[PDB]
């Protein structure tokens, strides 16, 4: 993507990054609500959706989830930005591989994060589009490293 690009990116981020935990729950509430079976994979697996929201497990976790996202924001449009992505990402592909996370299953939540985002933001169609030529971006760089079971290439 071009400077502009970076520049609306870095600024609407600015929105959901004010509030890490809230952020990152949006994502994850809406991504088990619609899509349940993913919640198998979690150690909170077996807590009542009711009670999800308050778990200090999913609490935590959704600010660990917003961390990669701000640090992969934070890198762009630095000189060698690409290949700090494709470090950063390449380790989330990695750690991901054992929890045998499908293409499936990423694609699941990419939908999610980009309505959570559009939402947070208030993101127009075509500050929402500039959104997901970075998603399909850092998510070329996970499906390099899988087959689409999740398992290592
Ligand atoms: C944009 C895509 C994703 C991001 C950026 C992401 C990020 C993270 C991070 C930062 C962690 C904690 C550190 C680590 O283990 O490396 C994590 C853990 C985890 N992720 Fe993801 N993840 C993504 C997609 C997925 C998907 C699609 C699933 C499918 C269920 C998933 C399942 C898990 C599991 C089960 C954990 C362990 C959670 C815990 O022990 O509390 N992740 N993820
Ligand atoms: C992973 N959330
Ligand atoms: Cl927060
Ligand atoms: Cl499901
Ligand atoms: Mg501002």
């Amino acid at each position: 993507m071009n400077s502009d690009e970076v520049q609306l990116i870095k600024k609407t981020w600015e929105i959901p990054v004010a509030t890490p935990t809230d952020s990152g729950a949006a994502i994850l509430t809406q991504f088990f609500n619609r899509f349940p079976s993913n919640l198998e994979k979690f150690p909170f697996r077996d807590v009542p959706l009711e009670e999800l929201s308050g778990n200090a497990r999913f609490r935590a976790h959704a600010g660990r989830i917003i961390r990669v996202f701000d640090e992969s924001i934070q890198v762009l449009g630095q000189d060698g930005d690409l290949e700090k992505l494709d470090e950063i990402w390449t380790k989330i592909a990695v750690s991901h591989i054992p929890r045998t996370v499908s293409k499936e299953s990423y694609n699941q939540l990419k939908g999610v994060i980009l309505d959570v985002l559009t939402a947070a933001s208030s993101l127009d169609e075509s500050q929402a589009a500039t959104w997901a030529k970075l998603v399909d971006h850092v998510y070329g760089i996970i499906f390099k490293a899988i087959d689409d079971d999740g398992n290592a290439k």
